[PDB]
């Protein structure tokens, strides 16, 4: 049984200004949440609010702390899936209802003796996790592309959408010297239709492959993705687009995006579920993302990746762009790789 | 880990002659599944194959006994999904897919020192279901029915499909002496699309009420569930259409049905959770069913129901229909009602 509720201000700062399509963040801003059971044990989660993509502003997550106890508190945690139902009424709150969710679910395993991972099934042991090159000059691109791929990881992240043209060149140099690498270009809604399948096109007559394209155009243009799925050879994804199960279940009768990227934060751990067995019920591929979580937040996804097994590709680098004194995941971190304990 | 399994045949006689649409059985001959772990721990399941809905036949699940014992042997339970990954593949055995996959489930809760529903989500502590009234002559229907409903049964749920006419009948006497319970009637595929309409149409007109009314039309005829659907009064239901996660988003995506009756012995536990997500992420409704299982078998539904809590109705009676020396599940009942120890 739940016995309390915590939730904290946690502030970490960026290496460097992360640049995306319409924002610039230096700070990262996020909300710990602490669950106590009667029985002692304590479960961890993080919550990264986004008001860009969720409308979501981190004073009112901490206002509302009162009412997430009078939600949940008493309730035994192996009776989780009322935790679930009654914490899917946040969905005002979405990065809050899936640090709560989290938490409880890491609040059990302890009671059971297990982890998280092997709670959604074990399925892998191991993932490995690209790393974002934000928006700057094309130089800058280049020279953080260089240091990502000397780092070892072998799948880069390219920020792209407010000039297709400096987008563009920007791609191909940092193709040139990252021979081997794979690529995934998010244009965070910066493009126009027309505008998202020049840029593909573009690179694609270059030679250059890409292993995901993410959400070129507005959230609501579904008829939009869908229009650059049909006419960009690279495999469209909805990030934006994609926040709740009903609007995958949308986009997968629309047959409008090759992939969604899931985020926790979008959509917790109830609906992140209901999302990954449509996906595997259809065409759709999955892709798993983040926004600002530091390693404790990361280690959501690290073991709901783990235990699904569900993505092709995993965007888990919020944690290594943040300045952290200690590491707080319940994972192992080796260069792009990241295992269990 | 996993380091033995074993089939058997297990055989149990019915009360009475079941009948139901174009088939008679007078006793129902199960596979025992037991898995047995390095610890010790022995995970139990049943499969009660079905040759007219899944195409198997009982000497065909035992003969594959080694096959199995090779597929899932050296497998820890702890990460199942891979188990599930696994099991998949005996799409041409589903029933087996599921006395396996369950007896993992029960396997893993045991070594957590908890139960598989707890596991699921423990979403529910109580669940009802109803009992069937075969095909017979009218008043031995009647008769059938004024007994389950004496047994404190408050859903009946009656078979229909070789005589329109009679059927018709049937139901309309059934109801005059049941005052206050609730009809589910299954066709199991016996009237043509407007001959399941004009049934609907005639026991409406009568102001007769009918919960669910199940697979009206042959199992291939999707347009025709849904005709029946856009033109009938009752919520209408697939259950031979149903079998795997993939016919569910068929359906769905079609607009074919209002309901899906899930069964483990269609789907097994992998494909269920997926429908159950299905549905959850859309307008569809669920009840669970089953084939003939005993007590054992039976219970791998009662928990599969407690932890999702996923269901509007539960047709969970076979194990009442058989004669048993000893009840073998894990699970309390008091007549229509079933909880958890
Ligand atoms: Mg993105
Ligand atoms: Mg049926």
């Amino acid at each position: 049984r739940i016995v309390n509720v915590k939730l904290s201000l946690k502030r970490y700062e960026y290496e460097k200004p992360f640049h995306i399509t319409g924002s610039v963040s230096s700070e990262s801003r996020n909300v710990e949440v602490e669950i106590v059971l009667e029985s002692g044990v304590k479960g961890y989660g993080e919550a990264s609010p986004s008001f860009r993509v969720n409308g979501e502003r981190v004073e009112a997550l901490l206002a509302i702390e009162n009412a997430v106890r009078e939600m949940i508190t008493g309730i035994d945690v192996r009776n989780y899936a009322r935790i679930f139902e009654i914490t899917d009424r946040l969905f005002g709150f979405p990065s809050l209802k899936a640090a709560v969710q989290f938490a409880t679910l890491d609040a059990l395993s302890q009671e059971l003796g297990t982890q998280v991972c092997y709670l959604l099934g074990g399925k892998r042991d191991e993932i490995e996790t690209d790393k974002t090159v934000g928006i700057d000059t094309v130089e800058n691109r280049v020279k953080e592309a260089k240091k990502i791929f000397e780092e070892g990881f072998r799948v880069i992240k390219i920020k792209v959408g407010e000039n297709l043209k400096e987008d563009i060149e920007a791609v191909e140099e940092i193709a040139k010297v990252t021979r081997g690498a794979k690529y995934i270009v998010d244009a965070n809604m910066g493009y126009t239709q027309k505008e998202a399948v020049e840029f593909a096109r573009a690179v694609y007559q270059k030679g250059i492959d890409i292993a995901v394209y993410e959400q070129p155009v507005r959230r609501e243009d579904i008829e939009g993705l869908k229009f650059v799925r049909f006419h960009s050879p690279f495999p469209v994804a909805a990030d934006e687009s994609a926040r709740t199960k009903f609007d995958v279940m949308r986009l997968v009768k629309e047959e409008a995006v090759d992939y969604v990227n899931i985020k926790l934060m979008k959509s917790g751990i109830s609906d992140a579920l209901a999302i990954v067995e449509i996906a595997e019920s259809s065409g759709l591929k999955l892709m798993i993302g983040c926004m600002g979580e530091s390693s404790l937040g990361i280690n959501q996804s690290v073991h709901f990746a783990l235990g699904t097994g569900a993505f092709e590709f995993h965007d888990l680098d919020s944690h290594l762009m943040l300045k952290e004194e200690v590491f707080r995941g319940k994972f192992i971190q080796d260069g792009p790789r990241m295992r269990v304990k």
